[PDB]
């Protein structure tokens, strides 16, 4: 719907730079290096950070098509963001802080 | 309880932006003035946020807001769309603005 598109694109815009900077540090690292880098960030981040992939995330074909374009997949009422990291299958998951 | 509502919204936005600001400051703080400007220019084509440098004079910070910076907490402004962050012990601060909002 039009509301959904505009809000989704806005949050895409608000988070794409954040995702870029996290990916820029994660992409050169191996699997263990990525997990350690996530643990290093967590005491400084209000966002929930984790690694995932299309199977663990149950990505639809439309969502995979976004990742092919290096666009953020937006889920969970505009609070979860999934980013391509590189040419490989492992993805970055970013969640906004929990609400009170 | 709507009487405190602005503190809930402020703390939420501070929580959502504090990590972003930390990662930006980590790159800016070690750099001299030319390096900070260069780094900002390299970031902009990858960011939907507006990124700039400011200080307490040109931001017209209140004492309350300077008190937050002294604690390395984000100053939050402009309908929770602008965030000002301490960079180091110097006067130059980081200004972060969310993307333009849609209009009816």
């Amino acid at each position: 719907a039009f509301y959904d598109s505009i809000v989704e694109n806005y949050h895409r815009d608000a988070v794409r730079g954040q995702a870029y900077s996290l990916v820029e540090k994660l992409a050169p690292l191996d699997q263990a290096g990525r997990q350690r880098q996530l643990e290093d960030w967590r005491p400084h981040y209000g966002l929930e950070l984790s690694l995932t992939d299309a199977r663990q995330a149950k990505l639809t074909q439309e969502e995979q098509a976004l990742l092919d374009k290096n666009l953020l997949v937006v889920r969970e009422d505009f609070t979860e963001f999934i980013s391509r990291i590189d040419a490989g299958p492992q993805l970055l998951d970013i969640k906004l802080p929990p609400e009170p």
